This record gives C-alpha cells, sequence and structure tokens, in this order.
C-alpha cells in the first residue's frame, strides 16, 4: 500500500486507469478529426485548428487524472488506445456529430465514475470529478450541440458554401 | 437560535469545534518541530523554515474553520492545546514521516467531518469542506511522502550528508 | 488520386502511416516513464518533467507527419497505440536506457524511410526526414548516452543519492 | 573555365538556365492572371493582389537560381519568353486550376534537374534545389489545391457568389 493512500477504493483506483483510456481515445479521435479537415480535398483549415485544440485538451484531461492518480497513492496502467472509428469523417457537420457523441460518451463514464465515487464514499474524488471534468462535458456537449444546429440550419452537409462560411465565421 | 442559522445540525456545529482544535494542535506540533530545526546541534535552517511555514498554514486553517462556525450561526468553543507527542524529533527523515501521520491524521477528521455533514444534508458543508481543506489534504500529503521517499533514498536517516544536501536542494 | 500527388509512392505514403504510428507509440512511452516518477514511491520531479517535454515533443513529430501526408496528397490512416513495454520503469537509469534504445529504435525507422524514398527518388521526402527529423535523433540520442553515462559513473541506480543529485544538477 | 568553377557539370548549368527561364515564364503567367482580375468586368481584387504577389515570388525564383549560375562559375543564357497560353483565364476557380498545372510544371522541371545533379554526383546543386524550391514546390501545390476545392464545393465557376465570398474570406 502507498505511504499516502487513503480512504481509495481499489475499484475507484481501477476506474480512474478505465478514464484516463478514454480521455486518451478522445484525444486520438480528435487529432483523426483534425487531419481530415487538412486533407487538400476537404481544406477547411478552421476545422482543422478546431479539432487539434480538442486533441491537446483530451491530452491534458488525461495528464490531470494520472496526477490525481499518483496523488491518492493509486498506480497507473495504460492499455492500448483503439484507432477511432472513421477514417474519412464525410463533412464539418458529421465530424462534428460524432464529435457530440464522443463528448457524451466521455461524460456517461465521467458519470459512472462519480456514482462509485459517492458509493465508497470518496467526497475528495467526487470534488475532483466535479470541479476538473462535469462541467467541462457540459460545456463541450452545449457548444458541439450550437455547431450542429448552426451547420443543419445553414444547409450542411449538402451545401459547401455552409460549410466554407461556418469555418470563417464561427471557427476562425 | 443565531438569526442566521438555517440547515446547521448541532453535531456539524460540534464537529467544527473538534476540527478548530485539531487545526490548532497541528499547528502546534509544526511550531515544535520548526525550532526543533534551529537548534545549534541540529542546524538544518530550511526544515525549520519548511515547518514554520506549515504552522502559519494550521492556523489559517482553524480562523477559517472558526469563520465558517460564525457565518453558519453555530458558536466557537475552544478547548486547551495538548502539547505535541515529542520535545526531540530526532531528525529531518522522522520529522517528515510524524508530519506525514499527522497529516493522515487530520485529513481522517476531515472525512468523518464530510460523512456527518454528507448525513445531515448540508450541501454548504460538504462544498467548504471539498472547496477549502480535502485537496489540500491530498497535495500535503502527496509532498511529505516525497519526502520521505528522497530522504529515505539519499540513505537517511543515517546519511547526515543526505539531510544536509536535501534541506539545500529540495527545501531550499 | 489526390490533385496535389506528384513523385510520391504508394510504399513511402505507407511508410509514412507507419512512422506516424510509431511517432505517436514513443509520446505514449515517454507519458508513461513520466507519470513513473511522479509516483509518491519515487518522487523525481525533475525527470518527470523531462520526460513529460519528451512526450509533447513526439506528438509534435507525429503531427507534422501527419501534415506531409496530407502535403503529398498521401491518406492517413491511424492504428492501435501499443501500451509502452512496462508499466514500472525501476530507476532513473533504467528509464534513461528504455529512452536511449527507443530513440535509436526511432532513428532506425526513419532510416529505412529515407532508404526507401532514395529508392523512390523522392528528394522532397529525403530533404523532410534529414532536416526535420535525422539531427533530433542524433541530438537526443547523444543527449541520452549523456545522461546514462552520469548516472552510471554517479553510482545509479544502487545509489539513490546519484538519481536525486542528477535530477537536481542536470535535468532541474 | 572560371577560376570558381568546381564539380559543376555542363549539362546541370544549362539546365539551371532553362530553370531561369521557366521561374520567368511563371511570373509572366502569374502577372497576366493578376490583371484579368483587375478588369472592371471580373473585379476580385483580392484574386488580382494574389496572383501579382505569386509573379513577384516567380521573379525572385528566377533572381535566386541567376545568383546560384554565377556562384557555381555557370554563365547564365537568356532566352525569350513565351507569352502566357490565356488572355482570357475564364474564373477564379480557372484560373486556380491553372496555377495548380503550372506549379506542378514548374515542380516536375526541378524534380528533373535534381535528378541530373544526383546522377553528376553534386550535392552542393541537390542541396540548393530541396532547400530552396522542393518544398517551395509542394506547399504551393498544397495551397492552390485547397483554392480549388473550396471553391469547388462553394459552386463556382456557376455561382458569382461563390468567387465573390471566396476573394473576400479567403484571399483578403
Ligand atoms: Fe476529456
Ligand atoms: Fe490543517
Ligand atoms: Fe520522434
Ligand atoms: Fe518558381
Ligand atoms: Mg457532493
Ligand atoms: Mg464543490
Amino acid at each position: 500500500t502507498s505511504q499516502v493512500r487513503q480512504n481509495y477504493h481499489q475499484d475507484s483506483e481501477k476506474a480512474i486507469n478505465r478514464q484516463i483510456r478514454l480521455e486518451l481515445y478522445a484525444s486520438y479521435v480528435y487529432l483523426s478529426m483534425s487531419y481530415y479537415f487538412d486533407r487538400d480535398d476537404v481544406a477547411l483549415k478552421n476545422f482543422a485548428k478546431y479539432f487539434l485544440h480538442q486533441s491537446h485538451e483530451e491530452r491534458e484531461h488525461a495528464e490531470k487524472l494520472m496526477k490525481l492518480q499518483n496523488q491518492r497513492g493509486g498506480r497507473i496502467f495504460l492499455q492500448d488506445i483503439q484507432k477511432p472509428d472513421k477514417d474519412d469523417w464525410e463533412s464539418g457537420l458529421r465530424a462534428m456529430e460524432k464529435a457530440l457523441k464522443l463528448e457524451k460518451k466521455v461524460n456517461q463514464s465521467l458519470l459512472e465514475l462519480h456514482k462509485l465515487a459517492t458509493k465508497k464514499n470518496d467526497p475528495h474524488l467526487c470534488d475532483f470529478i466535479e470541479t476538473h471534468y462535469l462541467n467541462e462535458q457540459v460545456k463541450a456537449i452545449k457548444e458541439l450541440g450550437d455547431h450542429v444546429t448552426n451547420l443543419r440550419k445553414m444547409g450542411a452537409p449538402r451545401s459547401g458554401l455552409a460549410e466554407y462560411l461556418f469555418d470563417k465565421h464561427t471557427l476562425g
């Protein structure tokens, strides 16, 4: 047992290792999305910048959970990071829909981790999740929702004009 | 009944007075440890500075709990502050070991306080403990574990060289 | 065929996709090494900071290769990022030795990639590798060689004092 | 023979004179394109500025090859610069398609010059071409590819709205 370990359940420790894995997976998905928009036959530079930013943000989410593992005296165990679901993300609109789906998937994992922290009476871990993750997820899901609505109303993904102007005036 | 009192259980009020005493006791242990390192026959100036700083922080921890007691309309009752367990703290490593044990004792008190506040449906007091105390203890415990590990790996407490160099390069 | 593709062989395109995967794998190995040194029972903060920096550098290496794929009209295909060889990296000396081996493995792949680019008369890809990767690998291998030599000369990994002082005076 | 001449093959010298000619031709094509967009019945000011910039850039490409000729002790021989293929470039989209075609034509000449420098064991000339020209071509071809994709997706050249907005938001 770690000399620092106190009130930190084995199940919480393992669930934190599983969240770390999901944050690194989200980083990989956004990296994939970014360079799809960098393709010469897609060429939406602000979509590419937006998703790269999200990729770097997911990496920080993972690093902060790895800090928390060591803070509580848990032990980090890294697993393979699986490739994203697609190689080709089809359009601005479809990427944003897949991003919204991903962020609700990450949020569902965080809500399960909180349920577990709550059952194991770990108020420090509850506080960690609420302060650093739950509102970040709610804001990301709202922003991606806002983006999908606007691209739909503009006529995407049919209208290449819609995605071009959205890239310019919303993601620029 | 205080005109400000709302959703504040007498058991929570009582528990906050017991936490105030424990914080003041922690302040006193750290004061003792500081001036042990100031002895001409110990003479580790940065151990002494580190512990004096900890003593002053424990006093602020006490003062914020006395503020919370008044904010919620509880009444402060102060008790004798028991002298620390040692007069002579033996070595930089043994003081760090005792400081780690003390921060774990204070953390256990805070986790029983949060358990009580959760049982009494006091989300204001839960938030206060989470925001101001629980992560402070997790950082303090992790730092003290880090200090003990380094002192051990350097060959303390036998190696007088180890404590000297740790006093210069980590606590300086 | 991409409208931008010129003098870019299928084999080169595939070899760039394999190099992207190896860069991301290298990023992952350094992330693992960094948080090993962040453990309360290892507690070498400058080893942890040194390896986290290498981790972010490796991600930058991968991103520039993904940009290159798109610049030449190649198509990015991402694969599973396999977990690092180890969970516990044993010591600063042993981490540095494994880091040296990793950088030599990555160098070997870039040298094979340059052989292929040369054989396919792709001077643009030759230049890209030479300009952006080959001297980065030679400087990284020299630096890691230097670190290993010093840690060995100092008495690591038997001397916890060796690793502590190296952490302070070289990686600090 | 020039007193400075060393390891500089007659074929390399003549091929450099032929590249100089092709750079001056590219400058002329972009000059022609620029003033087409300056016409009162075309009136896309940012297309005109974009192509004028490219015209001045091609002139610098030519001047740098003329410096290199004299550096190596070769002798400059200028040939007629033939008029561009069109007087009327039809649209933003068609100009960008013709520019992409031109830049792949210049790139093909540079790759042939490199093959020749390689066969004649002229590492200085190889380095010259790789450092100053090959990545410039790859970047120009990617940018022009990106521009063609966006104008197509926007509905050009049918949509006068597409070319107007592209002139404003991408070339402005
Ligand atoms: Fe995340
Ligand atoms: Fe305290
Ligand atoms: Fe690398
Ligand atoms: Fe040119
Ligand atoms: Mg709560
Ligand atoms: Mg809170």
